[PDB]
């Protein structure tokens, strides 16, 4: 039958993919999650979830505080700058590396739709 379907029946497309790396890694690839305004409320929100995903008690002290451009010229502070398919780095304390975050890495990361 069909009384209340929970995610099998029709959706519309909403939230952005990103790939949510840890300034200090280089190894590691970092973790995809997705953004939305019925997830997360605003960056604050987001930055608590991150810093339970991405939480690592080594380059990252309070898991994440703040996140950075791929590039780390300047940190984001509203969802409104988070595009699709974009890759982030987490920041809390540090003064960002400039690593192969995405060099020579697979971007078929975005494409699990």
């Amino acid at each position: 039958g069909a009384m209340d379907p929970e995610f099998a029946l029709s959706n519309e497309k909403k939230a952005k993919k990103v790939r949510f790396y840890r300034n200090g890694d280089r190894y590691f690839k970092g973790i995809v999650y997705a953004v939305s305004s019925d997830r997360f409320r605003s960056f604050d929100a987001l930055l608590a979830d991150l810093t339970r995903s991405l939480s690592d008690n080594i380059n990252l002290p309070q898991g994440v505080r703040y996140i950075y451009t791929i590039d780390g010229s300047r940190k984001i502070g509203s969802m409104d700058e988070l595009e699709e398919g974009e890759s982030y780095v987490c920041s809390s304390d540090n003064f960002f590396k400039k690593v192969e975050y995405t060099k020579n890495v697979n971007p078929n990361w975005s494409v699990n739709v």
